[PDB]
């Protein structure tokens, strides 16, 4: 030292850090940047739930993104923003398991309530260290201490031969967990006060709270938990040991591996790009919104389905924040259903919406996949493209994410827990997908992290008001377990999700408005009638 | 001797009687045979012509009423009881009655005749809110109505036996509507302009004659108010009807012809006794003994017939009521009754939704459940209540209503169709039960235009409202004024569009869909369900 900024240098369990310091339009943040917390889960350890990072000498430069985490890259749409916004930004590699800090500058002075981030993708893609999760925005205007850390992906995150030791599955899981005991350790160094963490994650890492919210050796690591349009239970966040078990070892098959201890050694003298250049050739049917390789009811992390534990867990001591955005569906039937696309309107003819449930309802018997377009046609004009359009859409975000997270915020309310629900209704100015598209699965995410306050990114100024508004909804929940202002009452205020009265808010750019009832007949249909129909099949 | 009274018809003379109407006085010839008393070896028999008479026959009086059950479930109640036989009980009812105006049309007139409603085991005639005095006095119309055989006498059948070949009850009408094309002339009558109407049940028989060859050239034009020959209560299979002929005959103490045999020496209350008894479900809006699909009569299901059928030539009128469920749910559903409010629990939806729907497995039943629940509010018993009521009415009149409306529109016929939704100021049932099964037929018939039955003046004005649309549509197939030139006017019901109007206090309103997602529940996806169950 003795040259250098000396209110960057912080010391860890591992070792000393540099930080750096960034500009945020109305002050200063300060930047701990791929600190490592993790042996690299390389070599003979691909598969392997994560050791500790063993310390290391001098100080460590944490003033760069490290890898991201090795994994497939959107190529449908080349030079796209609306896809390449959301692809790797540095090298990929095994080597990846590092994590992000950002506070105010200078430190805070007393300990203060600490946000860490886990970023969806399907569990096959992601990276911490993407635009739209810049946590300098929510330091500074907030005073927010926020982490993200990367978690293993993919095959290296999930790949499973359920019972095995090279290969127990939810290792991906496990990286987060790490994280988080690195937070518990270490957090207060940077003036994070450990006593109060708050998860929060959108899709598959909304999914991913739930997972530690229902595991118990994670609950001793956080207080609070947000899920953003995602939840562990629902048909696409986890898969049976038997699934698991059989896509493994098809993808070993595919990429030349014929006991389960010989198979995964074959797996691991394959080039890591191989695995993810058949990772998407082992799904058992023709879908979309489906991933390969995903958290596994394993017995252990897991200890039942994530359906049986939020129907029979105590949840009293619990505060979460759950919601969806207005179109969660459209975003996926590019990647998949016939007749749609970025480029047109996508109005559809009534046989490619028949042919479009069964992709986005692939485990559907035909009994059930009738019932779907049965309920979802509108018999005043069964056959008008425009509404065949937004019905898939909806077929498609209703199964997935919306009555999954109705379901989700009902049994938790049930079983003692504080819940909040919203709606996200508000289509960003600079989106650059198509208006029959909405509000896409994804598109509330740069408003939570504040992005519109960034002047040279042209939002409007009613977006730069909308965003801080959400980041104090955010914020104060994490803080107290409610979004509400304590120093306000002029504002309309937030009530909880009940199972009686069922209410949610709109989030827009309007004020609160109280909304009752999550979609409720329809989710009936996918939640009680559907499971029923399918199982008489 | 009056002789706009006196008519000769092909069998002799009759003598009718002058009655008066709030604007006049009408011809009525009431009581006159169009076929042999159906009685001893006759009774299960396809009926037989009148024999000519002598003298002049005394048609001054209604005749007796075709051997029923009658209803005691709330005796002395003017709700329950305006429905029950008005005239003493007898196997021997083949008779028709006329009403013309006075003095008698100086041309030929377009012919109504009215087939009434009672679930095939009930019904007759000469019931006061089925006086045609009204319409023949305002409207100018020639009305006609029949009783036909219900329950055992008019529907029991061992299909392929001769002694009781099932439909004679249908074939009673078909021998009406033959009388009415040989005789109706004399009265003033255009035997070729004949529009039949009916409710319920008769409602479901006008549809069976639209659907059987021999009698489409006795009519033009068809009216069916809340009823179908489509649909789950208005026919059974061969086999059915053979069973519960069978039970029938095992309950009264009895080779086909030795099983007839000993039923026809049975007392007629014998028969109605066990009538109730021989359903194979607990059930509710089902009847024991009603058409059934004789590969005759009908030479097919009434489905697959609408489902083939070409009717070009066809000017149909159809619709239902606001509540055609409540009126059911207190004859059989515990927790209902007409005396409080029934207001029920979840567990007695669920139970009744069993009752309502006999023919569903558990999973079927579940759909129901599932589709009426007000998740908003799932367990409160109001909603509960009326989506009971909702469950039966539009399983068993509404979406059966919506089915033909669109197949026949779909094959050439001329289709409109309403709903019903004023309930009348004089009625007797609570509340909650809204506008019931059978409520809509005394404004059509112009009862509020008596000043003595006590209606509102706006119902007396809405009540020659409707006895123009219906007199309309039995002139042109078009129940439009066509002097009228004000907008609104009731367009015809299209599968495209599905534009039915709503009938009440005010000015036509144009709607579409008929309960359309709800009806696309029981039509297209109910079935496939207790098929794959
Ligand atoms: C190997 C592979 C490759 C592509 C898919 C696949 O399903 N592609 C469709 C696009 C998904 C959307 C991703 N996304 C975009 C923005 C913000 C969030 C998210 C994810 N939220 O969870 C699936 C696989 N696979 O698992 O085999
Ligand atoms: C032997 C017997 C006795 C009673 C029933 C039965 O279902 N009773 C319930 C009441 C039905 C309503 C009758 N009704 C009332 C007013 C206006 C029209 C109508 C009928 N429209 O069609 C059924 C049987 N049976 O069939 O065996
Ligand atoms: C839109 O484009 C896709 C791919 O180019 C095509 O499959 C689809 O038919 C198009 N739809 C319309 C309505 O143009
Ligand atoms: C904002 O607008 C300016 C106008 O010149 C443009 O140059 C810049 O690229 C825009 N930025 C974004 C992020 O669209
Ligand atoms: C209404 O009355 C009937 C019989 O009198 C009874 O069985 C039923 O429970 C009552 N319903 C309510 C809601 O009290
Ligand atoms: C009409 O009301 C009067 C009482 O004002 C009553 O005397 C008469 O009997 C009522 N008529 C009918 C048919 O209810
Ligand atoms: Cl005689």
């Amino acid at each position: 030292e003795g040259r250098e900024d000396p209110q960057l240098l912080v010391r860890v369990r591992g070792g000393q850090l540099r930080g750096i310091r960034l500009k945020a339009p109305g002050g200063p943040v300060s930047a701990f940047l791929g600190i490592p917390f993790a042996e690299p889960p390389v070599g003979s350890r691909r598969f392997m739930p994560p050791e500790p990072k063993r310390p290391w000498s001098g100080v460590l430069d944490a003033t760069t993104f490290q890898n991201v985490c090795y994994q497939y890259v959107d190529t449908l749409y080349p030079g796209f923003e609306g896809t390449e916004m959301w692809n790797p930004n540095r090298e990929l590699s095994e080597d990846c398991l590092y994590l992000n800090v950002w506070t105010p500058y200078p430190r805070p002075a007393s300990p203060t309530p600490v946000l860490i981030w886990i970023y969806g993708g399907g569990f096959y893609s992601g990276a911490a260290s993407l635009d739209v999760y810049d946590g300098r925005f929510l330091a500074q205007v907030e005073g927010a201490v926020l982490v993200s850390m990367n978690y293993r992906v993919g095959t290296f995150g999930f790949l499973a031969l359920p019972g095995s030791r090279e290969a127990p599955g939810n290792v991906g899981l496990l990286d987060q967990r790490l994280a988080l005991q690195w937070v518990q350790e270490n957090i207060a160094a940077f003036g994070g006060d450990p006593m109060s963490v708050t998860l929060f994650g959108e899709s598959a890492g909304a999914a991913s709270v739930g997972m530690h919210i229902l595991s118990l050796p994670s609950r001793s690591l956080f207080h609070r938990a947000v899920l953003q349009s995602g939840t562990p239970n629902g048909p696409w966040a986890t898969v049976s040991a038997g699934e698991a078990r059989r896509r493994a070892t098809l993808l070993a098959r595919l990429v030349g591996c014929p006991n389960d201890t010989e198979l995964i050694a074959c797996l691991r003298t394959r080039p890591a790009q191989d695995l993810v250049d058949h990772e998407w050739h082992v799904l058992p049917q023709e879908s979309i919104f489906r991933f390969s390789f995903v958290p596994v009811v394993d017995g252990d992390f897991l200890s039942d389905t994530p359906e049986a534990l939020i129907n029979t867990g105590d949840f009293q001591d619990l505060q979460v924040l759950v919601g969806v955005v207005k179109d969660e569906g459209s975003y996926f039937l590019v990647y998949g259903v016939p007749g749609f696309s970025k480029d047109n309107e996508s109005l559809i003819s009534r046989a490619q919406f028949l042919a479009g449930v069964r992709i986005g309802v692939p485990q559907a018997s035909d009994l059930a996949a009738e019932a779907v377009v049965l309920h979802y046609t509108d018999w005043l004009h069964p056959e008008d493209p425009t509404h065949l359009r937004d019905a898939m859409s909806a077929v498609v975000g209703d199964h997935n994410v919306v009555c999954p997270v109705a379901q989700l915020a009902g049994r938790l309310a049930a079983q003692g827990a504080r819940v909040y629900a919203y709606i996200f209704e508000h289509r960003a100015s600079t989106l650059t997908w198509p208006l029959w598209m909405g509000v896409p699965h994804g598109y509330e995410i740069e408003f939570i992290f504040g992005l519109p306050l960034d002047p040279s990114l042209n939002y409007t100024t009613e977006e730069r008001i909308f965003a801080q508004r959400l980041m104090k909804y955010w914020t104060n929940f994490a803080r107290t377990g409610d979004p509400n202002d304590p120093r306000d009452s002029k504002s309309p205020q937030w009530p909880p999700y009940t199972t009686a009265a069922q209410q949610y808010v709109s989030l827009n750019l309007k004020p609160l408005e109280v909304r009752r009832g999550l979609r409720a007949q329809t989710c009936a249909f996918w939640n009680r009638f559907l499971p029923k129909l399918l199982s008489a099949t």
